[PDB]
């Protein structure tokens, strides 16, 4: 009962979406980052 920030999915890529206290928090992969999972670190050899 502290805000419900997981009705839409704000996550993306697939990510997993998780409500917690005040605000969310979007679990994805090791490959991915930004905040909703919008960035796929595609590097490999960099
Ligand atoms: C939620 O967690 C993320 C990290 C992925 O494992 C998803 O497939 C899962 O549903």
């Amino acid at each position: 009962s502290d805000g419900d920030q997981c009705a839409s999915s704000p996550c993306q890529n697939g990510g997993s979406c998780k409500d917690q206290l005040q605000s969310y928090i979007c679990f994805c992969l090791p490959a991915f980052e930004g905040r909703n999972c919008e960035t796929h670190k595609d590097d490999g050899s960099a």
